[PDB]
């Protein structure tokens, strides 16, 4: 209750593992080819869930495929922090049921400071009481919240239903909800989360480019579809193409 919740919990993906070798040791190389692998994956099930989306079939197809490859990172660090939350109370990176990172996993995967980030906003997930719905809602909203500075091949139909995602995201803090204080504050609380992930989606995109450029020397393999996505579509992301859309300044 309503209809779009009904919606975007029963298009909610599933389990996803990396199938990581959890029988040899923790290298750099394993462990970075099992995330890409995880990414890969993480990205078909991304696909379906977004065509599935109430209105996304209202998008040019071209700026359907446009807006995944480049939110795609966005929303899946956003729903690990979330599993992180939901399985090990933000304890550690549970990226798959087959690949946690620890504290030690966190440094051998060169990228501590990256991973810490994404820890604590798992974390922020528990300090603010985010619900599911709140959560299913503002993952969706992700999707809708990076495209070119020259805009997209239809603006119009993004623009409108881009909005109306936030329309419900007001409903889900209006509803259940007896408090004009609360309800702006909560708004601005979740808003200002939302904004949180693109920093981070930001040095995701940086160093898995850098990796990607020496990944021959660093033994570190690149799914088919994760290769191309990185080297064509995230370029037009940190060349400044491409750039998030944040609510606050
Ligand atoms: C190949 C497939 C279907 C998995 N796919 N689809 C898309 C997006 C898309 C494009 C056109 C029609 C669709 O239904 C879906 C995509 C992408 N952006 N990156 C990598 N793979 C993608
Ligand atoms: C999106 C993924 C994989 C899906 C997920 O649960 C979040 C996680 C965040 C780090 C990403 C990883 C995919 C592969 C990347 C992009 C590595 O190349 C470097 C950062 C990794």
């Amino acid at each position: 209750q309503p209809i779009f919740l009904n919606v975007l919990e029963a298009i909610e993906p599933g389990v996803v593992c990396a199938g990581h070798d959890n029988n040899q040791p923790d290298s750099f190389a394993a462990l970075l080819s099992s995330l890409n692998e995880l990414g890969e994956r993480q990205l078909v099930h991304v696909v379906k869930w977004a065509k599935a989306l109430p209105g996304f079939r209202n998008l040019h197809v071209d700026d359907q495929m446009a807006v995944i490859q480049y939110s795609w990172m966005g929303l899946m660090v956003f729903a690990m922090g979330w599993r992180s939350f939901t399985n090990v109370n933000s304890r550690m990176l549970y990226f798959a049921p087959d690949l946690v990172f620890n504290e030690y996993r966190m440094h051998k995967s060169r990228m501590y400071s990256q991973c810490v980030r994404m820890r604590h906003l798992s974390q922020e997930f528990g300090w603010l009481q985010i619900t599911p719905q709140e959560f299913l809602c503002m993952k969706a909203l992700l999707l809708f919240s990076i495209i070119p500075v020259d805009g997209l091949k239809n603006q119009k139909f993004f623009d409108e239903l881009r909005m109306n995602y936030i329309k419900e995201l007001d409903r889900i803090i209006a509803c259940k909800r007896k408090n004009p204080t609360s309800c702006s504050r909560r708004f601005y609380q979740l808003t200002k989360l939302l904004d949180s992930v693109q920093p981070i989606a930001r040095e995701l995109h940086q160093f898995t480019f850098d990796l990607l450029i020496k990944s021959h020397m660093v033994s570190v393999d690149f799914p088919e579809m994760m290769a191309e996505i990185i080297s064509v579509q995230v370029p037009k992301i940190l060349s400044g193409k491409v750039k998030p859309i944040y609510f606050h300044t």
